[PDB]
């Protein structure tokens, strides 16, 4: 059945093209496997809750915007009952019943790893013609807010410009008592009843209220203004849109924005752990997180039941925690051709869960061909990045590009453009960095007081757990570019490491013993055919490299809106360093997990296509794009 | 069917009382669930291999010695083909076929955690009228061996007397080529063909060659001379007798001795891990051990299929590694009323697997009413001692009594007599030490570089894994006795610990954060109503205790052969301390595992009977025996 | 490491091309993940038992015949100790130790779903210049066997031609006592000591004795004459060659023949069920089979641990 939803409809109707339903949730309450729901032009202010599940990739339930029609799903409501208090501050008042059981003005940003605990923030928000406001703590702060033009990036401790300074003068404050919710805001001269002013009301826009609602496709919608909660790996992880612990969703061709915390969630649900560290306070989030993995294994977490979602061709921006988030629920998923930007720039709250994309246990997840910029952190893979492949992505204008934490691999980072000045946080082992352009520093550190799980290949089955001893990384065919005063760009971080698993084994076994003898020897690194320009430094034992500290590539990423270009100068010597095609055969297995770099189906992986998807021969230029050559280069990269 | 085996029988017979079989293995090849095999007087030189399984506790397959008859199963053969070489050295030669696939003179003591790697030892042995010999490395060492009267105990680094000094002059050496096995030995003047001289030949005496041969009872035999291999938790763990990865055995009323390494094994089998650290050399045994736990979970390791064995009323002695050993295969078992002595005293080889009883993952195992003495280490619980209860045991004349390593509890040590000068090695957390007599030091240490599993209660299901942060121990009603020059007796070890979980939580949560904030606060200890004599020292914050540094109890354990007595003097103030009866209600839950001290069935545990099995009154005196009193005490304890 | 095995070798050698081992099982006892075992021209009368496992599709242990060389692994032995009894019937006698723990002349074709219960058959066999014989039940049946040219196909109940009619006149019968095995056979006029006469001896040709020996490749061999047992789904299922409950084998480019029952087995092992219907007789094989599926699931039967084998480019016949 093909159901239709339109603003001329009725929920008492048949749901046909000629007698359509009025709300998307009515269609969601009757559609069954194989059905399609076509939504016609309009703004639908509701939280859509798919009731029945799709039964296979063939028998999905598809929700889509009608061809050529603009369909918006919003979690907000327009408010036209404001009254002027004094100056530019206005006030509205609503019955608590307006919000039901979830009131964004009462609910706080709260939970494990949230660090800004002194100034409480809430899940509400106020918008003036689409622009969100900044929450203030006290009524008095409403009247003469100060324009701010700079802000401290918490992780890098660097003062950076505020992207939208004017927005810093628009503030809101609310109070909720037993009966009413009262919201105040400074509109800086505008009349909020005349302008288009909205407030957050609902938690999500498209998200099942039961788990296991598999095989849903959601396509072609604009979705916005969701009061989503802080979403650490140790809690339920709702988002503006997400599968809620199920398998096989396809979220595509959507424009998603203004999720308070995370926009798309492919995370976990509450029964396997819900902020126990913050509520019970007896054990740290670290301890409760490794327990949640086993709780989930008992609650069906496996390829058969959870994951294998596809998130493609979406534009996601202006969210406070993440464009995409999730622990466990994203295993075996694919994330590609998305444009992600402006994530967590307002910095109203901070904690260790923020990034354009953050995934915990991203087992065999493929993240490729995405454009990620203007984020405090572009991508964060945290625990169990086993089989994960980050390939052919464009990262720029981020405070940091990529962070791979407490993982053991095998994980692959290939053919990417990592152009920010702080390119990689590496608190893992088992990585392979192949054919990337890396123009920023790498902070590489061991993690000896946290052990985290590893798995059987291509599975959620647990094989063991380990601490991060550091090293056991491969770097081949990368172009590194440093800059004045910037330290730690390149691969010199590994200078004390062994250079082969054979050397490591020989050194450890020189004197009889067990763990202590292994701990005294540094793990191997496999590094060759990299170039180092403008201050980047190589691993001292690399055999074949090109080092020209004096050469300045003058790299620039030029964003022209829908298109993006890369400008780069390369030295004549670039023609003389040639890269090999890497594959499962050429990449040494990781030591602790004892696994190969394979495709998700267990077959050989061959890295013979570049960032522009051009097939390359046996001997080609190093770096992400085969077309790069000595001299001037100007290449369209998006 | 009741099958009979007798030395007047025939394996071509019917196996009845009137027409009995000749070998025990013939009966083992035909007996089925519910049958009994009765073995008549004689020495049976064979390895019995139960073929079919018992099907329930009711439908067991029972192997027993005929009432009032002496039945011996031996892995050796008597050798009467010795020829004098020179002096007191004699030689015999056998075809390699005499040993089949397993030749003790070729097989080495080998594997993970074996520390004596310089001079290789083998699994063979030579006996003169029952007395085993010492292996020597070179042919030349056979001729004038030197009497040794003292030896270094490896762990304690103390020089101690050799129990049987004369035995040190009896030595053997062997060579195996592609055709023959040649064995040389110094008989110090005796004629080995006239005396009764035996050599090890077979690996085991009573042990299935297939796993899953459940519900077998083995009763009333003497078994001896088995060439058993080094048995670490990361390898197959064969023994002289054992269930070989199955459920429900009862091993009772047997006299077992002269197993090269371990005598009774309730350990694991090879498919879940087999000396990978020693063979592959890429990862430590630590890493391969935690992997073997998950390999076994996938290979049916659960209460439904493995464990629940009963080992009772046996006498086990003169073994080189352990009287009882086992990783995983012993879950939910009961070990009681056994007499274990002379374990690993020859010190021909050493490594981290030696103890009278060593069990890894002794989940809900009950070890009680055992007499363990003259061992280098009496009891070693290593990893996953969750629910384990060590109660009413008698430990004396051991270099060390009890070692609980890398465990998280809840584990209970109650009403025991630990009389050795080095009483406890505690490298765990989550313990409860209740009503013991502890006359030696405790070495307590954190373990921050190894994380090990913990489980759901009463189950093999994995709940998580943790490092040992130290503390989270309970000590109530114990009598501690120090000695001149002996440090670390008592509970002062915990002086920097918090005194309740409430205090720990309040201190950790003073400053916001996660794991680092928990790590900076010491775990709680629950200590009260203990006595400290002769130099023992208390936890400074203990509220109610009795400390008399100048009172000397003059403890003595008097072993008269079949009976043992405890001689102890107590001060007048002794009965001023009134101990409480401890139970699930009185014992605070362990922190990391978040579990209670319960009975194996999940119900309340009440510690209301003492070492002599007397019911304890609400208002009892402390220590292991309620009848202890001020003044002189002379009590039969065995 | 690339190990070599050749008839000019020694198991006391290093196992290199210049100093090769003599038996394939010697190489199988030392090869580790990533190694290759190259076997040179010859007939290897042994049961090869891979000891260590391969660790991935990349780090396999590969056993292969040397390029262009004919390598045969057989479970039989040639017998040249035949004595004529009478007419065309000859006899040989072998101490039971010649067979060890598995004697094909004692072992019966037995088990769940076997229907020919009246006349017992055994796992032994006799071959004359490669042609197997037909077992007969009694000593007297050896002397004047009758040529048969048609036979009843049991399922279809149709009488069909016997493909090799002449073979029906070649019969064997054996007796096993406490000390030795006596095998009789009618050679129809040929001298079995002069012709090439073989008898089954070993159960398998290439099969691990432990389960979990993953990622082995076996390529390019001729393998033949294995005394394999009846292999229903409710029993251990050994074959002439097989992975024995593991993952990732590649069995390719081999010529396999004359397995008594099954040649290549990718079946189950004994612990999940072993002819309980036939031995216990309380429940049918149907009931025990559905139970074996759950017993195997508890034992880790899953894509991660079992299966994903490749059997390709082989010629398998006369089983
Ligand atoms: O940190 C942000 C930076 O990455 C860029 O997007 O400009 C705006 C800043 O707030
Ligand atoms: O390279 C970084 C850039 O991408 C942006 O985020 O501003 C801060 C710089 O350090
Ligand atoms: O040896 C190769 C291995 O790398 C795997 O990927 O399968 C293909 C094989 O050819
Ligand atoms: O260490 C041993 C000690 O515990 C006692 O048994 O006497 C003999 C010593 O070897
Ligand atoms: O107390 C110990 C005793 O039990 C024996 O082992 O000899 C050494 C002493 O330290
Ligand atoms: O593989 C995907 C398939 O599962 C889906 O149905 O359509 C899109 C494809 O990319
Ligand atoms: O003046 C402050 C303003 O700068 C910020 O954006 O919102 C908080 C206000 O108090
Ligand atoms: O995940 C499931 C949860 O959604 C349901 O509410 O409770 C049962 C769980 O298995
Ligand atoms: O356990 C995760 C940890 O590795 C990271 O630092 O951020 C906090 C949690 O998301
Ligand atoms: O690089 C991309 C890879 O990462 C993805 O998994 O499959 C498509 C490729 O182009
Ligand atoms: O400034 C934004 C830009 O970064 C994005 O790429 O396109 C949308 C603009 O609002
Ligand atoms: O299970 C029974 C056990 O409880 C008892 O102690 O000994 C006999 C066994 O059959
Ligand atoms: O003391 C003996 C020594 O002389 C011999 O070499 O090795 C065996 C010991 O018992
Ligand atoms: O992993 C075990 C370890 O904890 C102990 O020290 O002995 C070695 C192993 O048996
Ligand atoms: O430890 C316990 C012991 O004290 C009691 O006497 O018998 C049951 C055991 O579990
Ligand atoms: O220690 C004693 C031992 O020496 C003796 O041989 O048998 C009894 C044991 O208690
Ligand atoms: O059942 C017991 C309950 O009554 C008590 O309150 O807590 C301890 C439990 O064992
Ligand atoms: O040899 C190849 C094997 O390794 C792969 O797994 O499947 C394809 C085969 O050709
Ligand atoms: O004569 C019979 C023959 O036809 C058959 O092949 O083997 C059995 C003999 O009895
Ligand atoms: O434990 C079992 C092992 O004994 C058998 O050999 O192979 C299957 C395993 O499940």
């Amino acid at each position: 059945m093909e159901y239709h939803v339109a603003k001329t409809g009725s929920d008492e109707g048949k749901g046909t093209l000629k007698d359509p339903f009025l709300t998307i949730n009515k269609a969601a309450s009757v559609a069954m496997a194989g059905d399609t729901i076509i939504v016609h032009e309009g703004v639908y202010r509701e939280w859509v809750k798919p009731k029945y599940k799709g039964l296979s990739d063939k028998r999905r339930i598809t929700y889509k915007a009608a061809e050529g029609e603009k369909v918006v799903i919003k979690g907000s409501e327009r408010i036209q009952s404001w009254q002027r208090v004094e100056g530019n501050v206005w006030r509205c008042q609503l019955p608590n019943s307006f919000f039901g059981e979830f009131n964004p003005y009462k609910e706080e940003v709260f939970g494990d790893w949230l660090l800004t605990v002194n100034e409480k923030k809430h899940l509400g928000d106020v918008y003036l013609n689409g622009m969100s406001f900044y929450e203030v703590t006290n009524y008095e702060d409403l009247f003469n807010p100060q324009l701010r033009t700079e802000v401290l990036d918490h992780w890098t401790q660097k003062i950076v410009p505020i992207k939208n300074a004017e927005q810093t003068k628009y503030v809101w404050y609310a109070e909720v008592d037993r009966e009413k919710t009262t919201i105040y805001a400074n509109f800086q001269g505008a009349d909020p009843n005349e302008e288009f002013v909205e407030i957050n009301v609902r938690r999500s826009c498209f998200y099942p209220v039961e788990t296991g609602i598999d095989y849903i496709t959601v396509k072609g919608f604009e979705m916005a203004h969701a009061a989503t909660p802080w979403a650490p790996p140790t809690a339920d992880q709702p988002g503006l849109i997400g599968p809620n612990w199920s398998k096989g969703w396809i979220i595509e061709d959507n424009i998603i924005h203004d999720a308070k915390c995370s926009a798309i969630s492919i995370g976990k649900e509450a029964t396997t752990g819900n902020n126990y560290r913050s509520i019970r306070k007896d054990k740290p989030g670290y301890q409760y997180q490794l327990e949640a993995v086993f709780n989930a294994k008992r609650n069906g977490w496996s390829k058969e039941k959870i994951g294998s979602h596809i998130i493609r061709n979406n534009t996601i921006y202006d969210c406070g925690q993440n464009a995409i988030v999730g622990h466990l629920g994203g295993v075996f998923s694919e994330i590609y051709n998305n444009h992600i930007y402006n994530i967590a720039l307002k910095r109203e709250f901070y904690g260790h869960e923020i990034a354009g994309i953050k995934l915990h246990a991203a087992i065999d997840v493929q993240i490729h061909h995405n454009r990620i910029h203007d984020c405090s952190l572009g991508l964060w893979l945290d625990w169990e990045a086993q089989g994960t492949r980050v390939s052919k992505n464009l990262f720029y204008n981020n405070n940091r590009d990529v962070f791979v934490e407490v993982s053991h691999g095998p994980y692959l980072v290939d053919h990417n453009i990592l152009s920010s000045e702080y390119a990689i946080d590496n608190m893992s082992q088992g990585g392979a960095y192949i054919n990337n352009l890396i123009a920023g520093k790498m902070n590489q550190r061991k993690v000896l007081n946290r052990s985290t799980q590893y798995h059987l290949p291509h599975s959620t089955e647990v094989a063991g757990f380990a601490f991060v001893y550091g090293g056991d990384d491969r770097f081949y065919n990368n172009i590194f570019i440093g800059k004045e005063g910037l330290e730690n760009v390149g691969t010199s971080h590994y200078n004390n490491c062994t250079t082969s698993l054979e050397e490591y084994i020989e050194k450890v076994n020189e004197v009889p013993g067990d763990l202590g003898e292994f701990e005294r020897v540094e793990q191997p690194v496999y590094i060759n055919k990299n170039a180092y320009f403008n201050g980047a430094e190589p691993f001292e034992k690399e055999k074949d490299n090109l080092v020209k500290k004096d050469f300045d590539p003058k790299l620039a990423i030029i964003d022209e809106g829908d298109e993006v270009y890369l400008s780069l100068q390369l030295p004549d010597e670039f023609e003389n360093i040639v890269g090999d095609i890497h594959s499962t055969k050429t990449l040494e297995r990781v030591r602790i997990v004892d696994a190969e770099y394979e495709s998700p189906d267990g077959k050989e992986l061959v890295l013979d296509t570049d960032y522009l998807d051009a097939k390359k021969p046996e001997n080609s230029s190093i770096g992400p794009i085969a077309l790069l050559k000595k001299g001037n280069n100007y290449i369209k990269v998006w």
